[PDB]
């Protein structure tokens, strides 16, 4: 019954694991019960990486739950390939074909190139970071021989809290060169917050300009400094809290106590900790399903030392990570299902465009449909036509 | 990081060796907490590392500086991934301070079978811009494909 | 009322304020000293004295 499972968070994660107690919580069958082993270590360092993953792999745990920085994608992706071990996390998906990982954030890049596709763009700044990973700036640079664009990408992530208003104001300033209005920005909330500051003290947000958010997190940054700027600001949004669902999850998450479960009182949930409650719940269908087809999973205790000259796999991990990749299931990021790679298959990916009100749903896409919903006005508000 | 734990539980004093793209950050992790002298003559880690001795030296600057004297304002950059990003974000850093115009390309995921393909059609992609001046971010086993 | 100018960005290049009071370097004046607009003021606490 008790099904002993991992759990390494980073010490920064607040409303992640605020998220990961909820979904423990509202999927505790009588049927078996998950005993998460949490472990909160620095999720940059590879070696303290290392050494959670071991002591997990020691105690024996069935699936690992984790986050990961681009220093520790390599080590847990060949520590679980060679070991057999289970590994579920909502961070950015790997590039290429990486097994028994099950990445439950889905593919962005198609959903800004198709964006990019939709308002027609032909000439840009990107402003990325190196932390976040390269491969959208890749994505976006391939694209641009197809296509043929002029695009002009900065890494901004490498810049000091200490010289951080002249390096912004610099950066504007030379990109000023090409008189750029349009900007795409590819950094966590936490950073565009930053980001769009040093815009609002420029005063390079005014009627004019585009920004477009590269990230599923755009409801979660304030956005109401930037409403009435004058700058049509557009960004990417998994968790819809239009949702029947998602909106019945909230009315739980903001009555909830905010001293027990950290950063939960408010409204506004960060996609992360979302795909957070979906992962655990993934994981509880999982088992479910391993359950229901008599597949008996056993470890008895320890085989011994991840480091070992004979590698001794357990076989029995495949059947579990077969179990992750065929669960299908509805949650608050939408659609949840998973491919051969882990990788997420037909997802909901809404595209929002920030007016005067507020954040509007100006259309959602998917992984076969690009650009879809059309909704609300159709280019029919102040127009003003004089029939001669 | 097996053989490295086995070299450290075998009693070694400096280990020099070699890394890859995913290794990289299992040995300035484990050489930096475990105070283990390292050699490498790889290319160089992207920023400050200790206990680590990169014999290879920096190239960004010299790439830069050879297009600043050849005076290039449009071209293309066939780099490869395995070699590391580190002069691509140096030359796209570079493309606003001194405004180019660079084509990068990611030849460096191609497969051995549709390589005179992918080839053949990168490059019949390049003469859309018509594009005469390319440099090569590649090792001389794939430079000499 | 600063405040409330940055939020609608009218105080980009262009646009001149003066502040009709005699209080301009005691309050913080670098939320509008990049954006363009040329402020001026008067002062008769003169810390230069
Ligand atoms: C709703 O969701 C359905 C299931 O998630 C989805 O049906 C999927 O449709 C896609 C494309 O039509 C199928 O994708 C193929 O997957 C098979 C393997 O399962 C392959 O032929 C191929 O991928 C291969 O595998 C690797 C992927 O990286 C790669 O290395 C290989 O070279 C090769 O590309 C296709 O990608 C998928 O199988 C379907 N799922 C199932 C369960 O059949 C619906 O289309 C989707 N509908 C909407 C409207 O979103």
């Amino acid at each position: 019954n008790s099904i002993q499972i991992g759990g390494l968070f980073p010490r920064g994660a607040d409303q992640e694991y605020s998220a990961f107690r909820v979904g423990m919580v509202q999927f505790s069958t009588s049927e078996f019960r998950l005993t998460p082993h949490i472990d909160n270590l620095e999720v940059a360092n590879s070696f303290a990486v290392t050494n959670a993953f071991c002591s997990q792999f020691s105690r024996g745990v069935y699936a690992i739950f984790g986050f990961y920085d681009k220093k520790s994608v390599n080590t847990i992706t060949s520590f679980c390939g060679t070991l057999h071990v289970s590994f579920i996390t909502p961070s950015f998906p790997t590039d290429g074909t990486h097994p028994f990982v099950i990445q439950m954030r889905p593919d962005l890049k198609g959903a800004l190139l198709s964006l990019i596709e939709y308002y027609q763009w032909d000439k840009f700044a990107y402003l990325y970071d190196s932390d976040r990973g390269l491969s959208t700036l890749q994505a976006v640079l391939d694209s641009a021989a197809e296509k043929k664009w002029q695009v002009t990408a900065i890494n901004v992530g490498n810049i000091n809290n200490d010289k951080k208003d002249e390096t912004y104001r610099s950066l504007f300033q030379d990109l000023e060169l090409k008189k750029e209005r349009r900007v795409i920005l590819d950094c966590e909330r936490d950073k565009v917050n930053d980001i769009v500051d040093q815009v609002i003290t420029i005063g390079k947000h005014v009627k004019g300009y585009h920004y477009i958010i590269a990230n599923l997190g755009f409801t979660d940054g304030d956005l109401l400094k930037i409403q009435f700027g004058g700058a049509e600001v557009s960004g990417f949004q998994i968790v819809d809290y239009d949702d029947s669902l998602v909106s019945k999850f909230i009315e739980r998450w903001s009555t909830l106590e905010e001293k027990e479960y950290p950063g939960a009182h408010t409204a506004t949930i960060k996609y992360t900790s979302a795909l957070t409650y979906d992962a655990v719940q993934v994981m509880t269908e999982a088992f479910r399903n391993l359950r229901k087809q008599r597949i008996e999973i056993s470890r008895r205790g320890n085989a011994g030392d991840c480091l070992a000259n004979p590698a001794v796999p357990w076989g029995q991990g495949v059947e579990i990570e077969r179990a992750l990749k065929q669960v299908q299931v509805e949650g608050l990021s939408g659609n949840i299902k998973f491919d051969q790679n882990g990788k997420r298959i037909n997802y909901t990916i809404n595209i929002m465009e920030l007016k005067t009100n507020g954040p509007r749903k100006i259309g959602y896409w998917s992984e076969v449909d690009k650009m879809v919903l059309t909704e609300d006005d159709t280019s029919g508000l102040e127009q003003k036509t004089v029939v001669v």
